[PDB]
Formats: structure tokens, sequence, C-alpha cells
């Protein structure tokens, strides 16, 4: 099984991703994680970072440039996906196709039914081939208190500093609203939408 | 030994190229040769060509979006190209890293000492590890007779029709000009500068 935990910058993926892991482990499935971008693992997802950090000219002003990189990111780990499925039980995601909708169409001011959502469509899934996620879970959270974890974070770690679209305020609330639009939807494969409370064990229940 | 052939579009090199490979190989060394972009070989080189004709968004819009995609195809291709210089005596290639150089340069109304030739020298040869070739040729024609052959090219095949940088007779008359700085300077390896009456036989002998 695959499972994409989605969300806004600072939801708190990460750590759902670690007491979720835990809670299929505690259930006797083995469990297996990977988070997108591949940070350090792929150029595309290296030039990214460092453009939304205000490297490589006019890369990050383009919203179909930025979108691309993310998805050659993970065109390039289609195998490792299909391997990591086939050897395990469970497999986590930190973010998969669903970020790069949300926010390229945020971006652009359009909603989960934009041209942008259905690019990522077309691109992705379709063209690329990368399947589609058995799960989809969205950690929806106030975008204020998203924030406010972003900025604490980037306080006390130099080498976590907020980068172009964490620092955009705007641009978190309306790709939290595309968001709950592509969940409804059911964009993607089937979503559930949890809050910080949501109880790892039920959950795990839940996706199991 | 490898070696790139360089010019704007329509300058007549991938003519070069067959002349070219038949001269060493009358010559008694065996030839292989590539061209970037690599269309169909690599998502990239697509991506890139489709955005030159009008898709995917406001991609072609970003100079350094276009530069890292036809970055991203040749990173792809370096095992390919070491192998092919390991297995072959001569390795020709229809265009290399100083395209992106050129074209980059250009779109920005910079020289071949600005930040942008400097950018792809830092991305390619430094951190993508493309290695640079022995030779370098620049085959020079005027901006006015390579129009009129990419002209001639897309009135008489349909999928030849000339993509965004061909129509701009502006960016393509700047390329050129940034072109022969390039060769002036010797960036990347040392250059050879040719016309359309440059003879095959010798030129092979040059390059030998
Ligand atoms: O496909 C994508 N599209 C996309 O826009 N992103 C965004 C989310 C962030 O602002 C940034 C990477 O974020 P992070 O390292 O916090 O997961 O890029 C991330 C991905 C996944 O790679
Ligand atoms: O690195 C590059 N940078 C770059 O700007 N180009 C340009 C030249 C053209 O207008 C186009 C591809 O051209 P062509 O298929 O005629 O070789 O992209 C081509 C390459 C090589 O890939
Ligand atoms: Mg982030
Ligand atoms: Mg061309």
């Amino acid at each position: 099984m695959l499972i994409a935990i989605e969300g806004v910058d600072g939801a708190g993926k990460r750590t759902l991703v670690e007491k979720l892991s835990g809670a299929f482990r505690a259930a006797g499935r083995s469990v297996a994680t990977l988070a997108f971008p591949r940070y350090g693992q792929s150029v595309a997802a290296d030039i990214a970072a460092e453009a939304l950090h205000g490297e490589h000219g006019d890369l990050a002003s383009s919203v179909y440039a930025m979108a691309t990189l993310f998805a050659l990111d993970r065109a390039g780990a289609v195998h490792t996906i299909q391997g990591l499925c086939r050897g395990y039980d469970v497999v986590i995601l930190d973010r998969y196709v669903a970020s790069n909708a949300a926010y390229s169409a945020a971006r652009l001011h359009e909603n989960a039914a934009g041209k942008a959502a259905a690019w990522v469509q077309r691109i992705e899934f379709a063209r690329l081939g990368l399947p589609k996620p058995d799960w989809q879970v969205l950690l929806a959270v106030s975008a204020e208190l998203a924030g406010e974890r972003s900025r604490g974070r980037a306080q006390r770690d130099p080498g976590r500093a907020r980068d172009n679209y964490e620092r955009d305020a705007e641009l978190q609330q309306r790709t939290g609203a595309v968001y709950a639009e592509l969940a409804a939807q059911g964009w993607g494969g089937r979503w559930l939408v949890v809050g910080a409370d949501v109880d790892p064990g039920r959950l795990a229940a839940t996706l199991a």
C-alpha cells in the first residue's frame, strides 16, 4: 500500500510520518518511507531548493518551471517506489504528486479544478507513470499556526531558513484552500482529512 | 576525442556532422555521434521542446528554467558519453554545453563574460560532471542566411515548424555574437571557427 501525507509547510507532516510508521510497525507490518523533494538524491530536487532560496536567476519566478523540477525528481524515483511497494507492506511518503497541484494552483490563484492541477495530472500520472496513491492524508491546519511553526523552525535551526513559498503567507492560505478542494474531489485517489490531534493508532487502522 | 559542433539554428550543423563523420571514417577511425537535445530519450529534453512550441504555461518565459532542462538532459547522458569515448576513437556531438551559454546569454542581452555563461560553467562542467570537449567547432553563418534555412525547413516539413527561439531574429543575431566571443575566449576548451565552405577532409585532419 502507498500512502502520501500532504499539507502546507509547517503543518506537521514529518512528525505524523514518524508516528504513523510506528503505529503500523506496532501492528506487525513492515514500513518504508520516502520524502519529496529528495534533497541530495537528485539534481532536479537540489536546483529546486536552491531556487526557492534565491539562486539560479529567474527560475523560481516560473510556476511551471518549479512544478517540472519537482516532477522530474519523482520521475527519477519511480523504480524505487515500485521496489519499495513490492518488498514492504506499507510505504509512506512525506509529500507526493498532490503537493505539486496544490502549490501550483495556489501560485496562479486557481482552484483544484483549474488548469494547473489538470496539468500535474497529465504529466506526472499519465505521462511519467508515477503510481497513484492508495491513500492521501491531508493534515489540515490553520495557516497561522503552520506559519508559526515554520518561523520557529527557522529561528532555532540555521540550516532551516524559510524558503520563498514559506515566506508568502497568502500563498500558504490559498494552498490550504486548494488542498481542501483536492480532498473533497478525491483527486488522484481517496483522501482522509485529519487534524493535529489525530490518533496514530486509529489512523493507521483506517489506512491498514 | 570529444568534438562538439556549435552554431545558431539553421547554421547547418547536422549536415557538417554527417560530412565530418564520413571524413573521419575515410581516415580509419571509428566514429560515434550524439545530438542534444536528446528528443524522445529524456523527459527533460521533451518538456523543453514542447515548451518552445508553446506548451507548459510560463515555462519558456524563464531563461534559467530552460537552461536547466537542457542541462538535466545532458546530466542524464554522462555515462553514455563516457562509454562512447572509451569504445570509439571519435565522438561528435550536434550541440553541447556551449549552446546553453550562448542562447542564455543572448536571451538576457549579456555577453560571453556575463553571469549566464558563468552559470552554465558552474552547473554543467563543475557540478554535473559533463566532460569538457577536446574541440568545439563553430559553424559561423550570417543570421539572415541561417534564418532563411530555418524558414525553408518549416515550409517543407510539417513536423519541423520553427520554435520560439527560431522565430526571434534578434535572439538569433545576439546568439551569433555571443558564440563568436565564446570561441575567441576558448570557453570550455579550444575552438575552431569555420564557414559554409569548410572542407570536411581538411577539417577532420585538424580535429584528428
Ligand atoms: O511536487 C512538489 N511541489 C511543490 O511545490 N513542493 C513545494 C512545497 C514547498 O514550499 C517545497 C519543498 O518543501 P518541503 O522540503 O518543506 O517538503 O516545494 C514540493 C513538492 C514535492 O516535491
Ligand atoms: O543546451 C542547450 N541550450 C539551448 O538553448 N538549446 C537551444 C537551441 C534551440 O533554439 C533549441 C534546440 O534546438 P535544436 O533541436 O535545433 O538543436 O534549444 C539547445 C541546447 C542543447 O541542448
Ligand atoms: Mg517547506
Ligand atoms: Mg532549432
